């Protein structure tokens, strides 16, 4: 298929720079749920969008990093104030790695049981961060769609690459449903899924947290079961 197995977690390369990271949630009462994020390796150092579910998943991450690649993480950027985006926030800082989150994820995070990041983003009206916000990204252009499965979901193009992350605001092309819709924007998410499709428009290959890559017909899709949501 292209995935390697390391420990619990699963790595697929995507690029000769970039690859996908996947880790199961084990907690007693639920199924093995699988959460996808990226590492970018830019030159002489490593980027991560998103942490593992827990503090010891996101460890192995680094570990990985450590054996396959042998470069100093620079920093992360996490996704939204959900567990799976940012349940590893604590093994980051431990590693001395900065992180950085939207304003708002960081504002979230106390009320939903994550550790805020170090720094916050903040975007201007176009949904585009703020650059002195996102300083030394190097490839990662970061990208707010508007509120949708959350309300401060971000989004981050790779430069240089025929790759964006969705993170949890994106599903493939077969899905059933939107997935975790509990904290969802229902009125603006098939909005929020369009401009995400319209911020990365030369992108092909659309990474998300819940599915495996997939096309750009994962964005229409996405945005046409958002819009049957909110006709009902
Ligand atoms: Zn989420
Ligand atoms: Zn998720």
């Amino acid at each position: 298929t292209g995935d390697q197995r390391f420990g619990d977690l699963v790595f697929r390369q995507l690029a000769p720079n970039v690859w996908q990271h996947t880790s199961y949630l084990d907690m007693p009462g639920f199924g093995a749920v699988a959460s996808n994020g990226l590492i970018v390796r830019d030159g002489g150092r490593v980027l991560v969008v998103d942490t593992a579910w827990t503090d010891d998943q996101t460890a192995q991450i680094l570990n990985w990093i450590k054996q396959e690649i042998n470069l100093p993480v620079a920093l992360a950027v996490v996704t939204h104030a959900h567990q799976d985006k940012m349940g590893g926030m604590d093994a980051l800082h431990a590693a001395g790695i900065a992180t950085y989150a939207n304003a708002l994820s960081n504002q979230l995070a106390p009320q939903e049981g994550m550790v805020a990041a170090q720094h916050s983003l903040t975007f201007a009206a176009n949904g585009w961060v703020e650059p002195a916000t996102a300083p030394n990204f190097g490839p990662l252009k970061v990208f707010y769609p508007g509120p949708g499965h959350t309300s401060d979901n971000i989004t981050v193009g790779i430069d240089g690459t025929d790759i964006a992350f969705g993170g949890c605001l994106i599903k493939d092309s077969k899905a059933k449903s939107l997935g975790n819709l509990g904290d969802a924007d229902t009125e603006h998410y098939a909005a929020s899924a369009r401009a995400f499709g319209a911020a990365f428009p030369k992108a092909s290959m659309i990474v998300m947290s819940h599915s495996a890559p997939d096309s750009r017909a994962a964005i229409t899709h996405t945005a046409r079961m958002a819009d049957k949501l909110r006709k009902l």
